[PDB]
């Protein structure tokens, strides 16, 4: 699946729709980023710039100018073509090819932005700019506005009003189109296939990073070159560290391993977590904690639908958790009192759900305590977990267990669609999958 | 192989040896680096900071203080331990464990650096600081020195002399110790194994990125998690782009593929290039260019030794290249005149060799045109290539061919040791390897 | 005359009137300014901050918060009282005395601005801020907004809209109230008295700076301590330099001297220019140029009224100038053609009029080429001049003559009031004044 | 008196003498400084830049290059000539006239500094730069050094060593030459004449600022246009504020007035303080405090000579003060104990002496607690004072009295020369001077 030329066009028009007349919106590309000395990390475009362009070069700026309700036009600033730079670092779109390729009206050289941008903003009333996003952008925009401010005698005038477009644009990104959902559907499949493979490859004596290697390879073979975030493979006590990325330990027979990994496919993030026994067989103590987390997830998948909220579903999860922990004697006392005391917090110390899209932790307003009413087209994670510290004052058998199970969903008209259920999570199905792989 | 505690200690003492008495050297850690929104790229420590510490955290500063020729001491600033931050983002060394772990005399909290650093520099004559390396470092150091300058009444005095330690430190990094050579030897093996695997896996119809996937997996399985630079898989005309990293094309029967890839193992870079036929059989035209590049490499490996230079060996390569190209009718005229006219430059437009170590393009002074006399312990690449543009005015059969073959060497007392010859480069050996793999 | 507490209150309410509901306006004080080493220039408050406060301290910020059309409140940030700082550098208002003294609802310590400002902006829709005015202000405001932006989880929200208040505020300053006009009336008298004194004191052999000394003393004795701009005393060829401030030359019998000087009285600027003979008697050649400039001024004073513009009156001045210069043979040709060719520009190269108020070159929109229709309460200068270069190709007798004559006016319902006519400008009156003084 | 061309040359050579071979020193001009909107304060050159040039323009940089012990040369960057800018803002030296005028070898356009400076620093070992002095300077210098650092391939190398020249240069400024002493001698006379005039003009009912007006006029008439610091006229309780500059109060019969004022003559500062009765007759209570301060000054003038220190003379002053205050019953107890308890500090809370020169608070190392041994050619103030707070718990008659008496001296081979004794300080002489003036 992919995002069409027409879709990028629709998004741009949807933004312009909301802009005031006599205004321009400025959306800047991500800078290149040093890894060490003269080597740079693989380039990752700004998510918002990408959203409106699908253009993967640095030193580029989209300018959308609204004259009035029926008249608007677009200017791109981008890198000029350069034979020497392209012999070294590969091909550039240039100015001639850009209008047709990216559906913009005009394309100018980024090297001329300071000579041209103030002319585009001259006489406008409003400029939409994400102030503080990038320092190079702020310098360019402030420089433009100062020229206009100080150019009274040359009949120049600056727009007096600057508006942050991030609220508006992030509100757009919160609701996925059918194309975006199709792309996320494929990202979920690719990520699921990686997680299945890691379960099938896991043996005692392999290192945590070996499963990372397996996951990244499977991403790559379906055309998702990069992960959406740094892969987490926490075996044993490392499963209690939420964003454990060291992945440096030998995986031991008897321990669980928690894998939190997601591919980036056409810009969009998958995000799955599966926890499983390194030796293919859950112990009683491991099953006792796993079942509480699995019930939390399964109940959440039942409940998520238009008209509820992350907060409301989280309340049901907390009840399931506190009840389970009381039965194991990890918590002591009255369930409802323990709930009112937030007694689950030593063991479940993060949110159940975050928005998902072009960013793994996606943009969009949550409301207070994530109370926002859910609507169709919202995409989110469902990731309950229980993490019992090595030193927790609880029965010995539960200490140092970290379990998280995560699926990705889209809210539909009548409920949700699960994008990641192609990798197993019922414990008997996990064990059957690993047994089958160990034969072969 | 690894770098010992004692070695990090020796390096620190070797730097202190060269410092003036009444001085302090400040070596700052790399900042964390955003990939997108709240996600960061995998952390990569500053190479120079790493060189003296083997410490892989951000927000850390090594301070080496030389009182005189027999008296010196060390202070580390580093992140304080924090239960909440460590539940999320993993374990921190802290201040208590640091002296023993990293062999420093004292460790203080990075959050107190502005309250403590000026006290350490007070009354010194010289400060060694890599000015402009990092903006956060410059702010901290300038802030410290201004306090001292303005604190006459509190009996404070700033050192009046600031010296850049990068020249001195990079001169140290230029000469590898036996431990470093052993680590680079293993990086060369790991990288070689990845390149062999890519040759064995290559089939027509696979994408360029699939070989990248194979290479990265093989790095990972020997404990080199990350590449030392962004992997280059340029098939067909993409082989003419020197740092081609898009790797987005279907590999076609009839084309060559150029793979430039290197692992990062215990901080140190491998860097191998192999070019081979996608279908396992070189054409006549491909052999004709490949043989010139291979002869260049093989002759360079013969020649590199103490007492010569990259410049001197490059002159021999140019002769081999110009002679070969004249025989194919790619160049026309007298060889010696064509050499004097640099007529090879349209086809070979980069250097033959760069320093290799903690950085793939390593630190250390080259001399004018890389004329520096080579000595034992220098580590470098040998990477001749020929790149005939799709539109070059040459016989049709040579157009769009890009070939590079690269080995990594260490200069020894009597010559060089090749670190990367465990992956084949003779064409008959390449073809035999691929045939064998295709059976299965 | 002075500006009342009630007037500062009216101005604040007039600004609030124009603000959107759910907004705050931030007006910052001028920083202190180094003259050399640890000595600072006499403090000059930001004109706009002063306009709303009459408060003459640095490190202060007025915050006007509009909740809705009937509800608004004010917060001042200002320096805390400090016994040690006040023993040295004099008394501070502090927080306790500020509400009553300056008519604000609340006063907080400037040292707490970063802990308090984001709380005041939290949940607002709009912030009025003069971006780029002062770097220390921008740092404080950007810092506040970033806290709010990043504080979603703490239920913080930044205003998405930032508006420049300078256009609105400068439009207010363009129209003087009766109090402001009374203050400017007194500034005009004080400045006039200084100019009369300089004419009366001038003798051949005195230096240009001696008249500067006389002028500054007379300002001071009427309670205007500082000039509104650096005093210009250009005798001879120095009169051809428009902002000549060196004032370093001996004044010679035979030369004219041009004095451009203005006091600053209760914040408001006087601005008078008088040119006169150093020896008390105009030569024929000097009278010939002086009369053209005087006619220009006198005609302009006749013409300025509601419904005309600086541009329209300038056209009449140009005609007078070109006609006069043609009669002297300084210009050759047809008057109307010479006008169309802007042939006056080598001799009159500045504007006839600028706005006057808290700044000598006051704020307020001029329109294209100063075409804005004049209305009652606008205050402006009328300053025609002719400057014939030492090397101009004109009859010898006119070379090196610089003459400017300037009055300050307020536009009234039926014309203008001249604020500066108490110092003479008719040449016979100048000569009589100097003769009388020489007896002284 | 003035500073010769030859003297500026000697100073430059004296600096070069101390520089390392293969080095360059960079001395930047002061920036222009805004007073309000488009008006700037009178320009004041950087004292150190002035010291080596006597050049009073902004946007200028002196570069002194030492090749070795017998070879050095100078480059000036300065503003290019511009007819339009000079019609407005006066004449510029330019590049052609600068070598001869300022005795430099070469002069280049400041607008080309970024294209030229790195070429001057290329291949040098050391750069002397006053880091942090001016932000525009740091930008230029860092920019130059980064070009050199990054220009290995263009055979560029940066100096690795940066040294602050301020310590060296300020040590030079600490010792005045005969020319400088002659100029300071005249500054002392001019300042003395101003102080005499203020005493002669003072009447009850005049404002504090009126005496400021008298002082500034007298500075001006001897060719010292500007004061060296903001004039202090503290009558009554305002005399207890050390740097009182408001000067806003009516001077009342019965009160003392403290005048601290100094001219700036050819760059050099005078600094005199005289305290006297507003009505021309000291009361008993006023005489009782005045006599302690006068004895302190007179004893200090006796004592100051080579081989003592500000600290050592201050100890004698403290004894005189504590003894006097005990006799008046302002202090109670044993003199030697009260001295050991620093019991004088509520009444004398500043230093007795500061260095004087191009800055009123001049450069040069004081030593701990101003213990530095004095040598011939050091120039300093002698300014004992007693300030009894309005609310001090002391006999009523002493409350709200602030008295300071200050002379300026140069240390000679056998003692000191008083530069400011031409204005009276014995009380009977003050009273006779005012009586005589009142007749006016
Ligand atoms: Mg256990
Ligand atoms: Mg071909
Ligand atoms: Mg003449
Ligand atoms: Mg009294």
């Amino acid at each position: 699946s992919e995002i069409s030329r027409q879709e990028f066009q629709r998004r741009r028009q949807a933004l312009v729709e909301q802009m005031q007349p006599g205004s321009a919106a400025l959306i800047f590309a991500a800078p290149e980023v040093t890894r060490s000395a003269d080597s740079e990390y693989p380039y990752r475009q700004n998510s918002d710039f990408w959203y409106f362009t699908g253009f993967n070069e640095p030193e580029a700026v989209l300018v959308l100018i609204k004259s009035d309700d029926t008249h608007n036009h677009s200017v791109l600033f981008n890198r000029v073509r350069d034979l020497t730079a392209e012999i070294w670092f590969g091909r550039r779109l240039g100015q001639d090819a850009a209008p047709e390729k990216l559906g913009v009206d005009r394309a100018l050289a980024f090297s001329e932005i300071n000579q041209q941008l103030y002319q585009l903003l001259n006489g406008l009333d409003v400029v939409y700019h994400a102030q503080g996003e990038y320092a190079y952008a702020d310098v360019i925009v402030n420089s433009a506005l100062e020229k206009l401010r100080k150019g009274s005698r040359q009949n120049l005038t600056a727009p007096a009003t600057m508006i942050d477009w991030r609220p508006v644009v992030h509100e757009m990104r919160l609701f996925k189109s059918p194309e975006e959902i199709a792309v996320l559907r494929r990202a979920g499949e690719i990520t699921a296939m990686a997680h299945t493979r890691a379960m099938e490859k896991c043996r005692p004596g392999m290192f945590e990073y070996h499963l990372e290697g397996e996951i990244h390879h499977e991403f790559n073979r379906h055309g998702a070159r990069y992960p959406s975030y740094n892969t987490i493979v926490g075996s044993g006590e490392n499963g209690c560290i939420l964003h454990y990325t060291e992945n440096e330990c030998e995986m031991r027979d008897g321990d669980l391993v928690l894998i939190d990994a997601g591919c980036e496919y056409k810009g969009y993030a998958g995000d799955i977590t599966r926890t499983f026994p390194v030796n293919g067989k859950f112990t009683q103590a491991q099953r006792e904690i796993y079942d509480i987390v699995l019930e939390s997830l399964e109940t959440s998948l039942r409940l998520y639908r238009p008209g509820t909220s992350i907060l409301e579903v989280t309340g049901e999860v907390v009840r399931i958790m506190v009840s389970g922990l009381v039965k194991l004697g990890i918590l002591k006392g009255d369930v409802d009192e323990l709930i009112a005391q937030n007694a689950h917090r030593p063991f479940f110390m993060h949110g159940l759900s975050h928005w998902l899209g072009l960013d793994v932790h996606d943009v969009g307003v949550y409301g207070q305590d994530r109370s926002r009413i859910l609507e169709p087209g919202m995409v989110l994670t469902v990731e309950p977990g229980l993490y019992i510290a090595p030193d927790a004052e609880v029965p010995e058998q539960y200490r140092g267990i970290g379990i998280r199970i995560e699926d990705d969903i889209v809210i539909t008209e009548t409920g949700n669609e699960n994008l990641t259920a192609s990798v197993v999570k019922k414990p008997e199905e996990i064990e059957a999958l690993m047994v089958a792989a160990r034969k072969q």
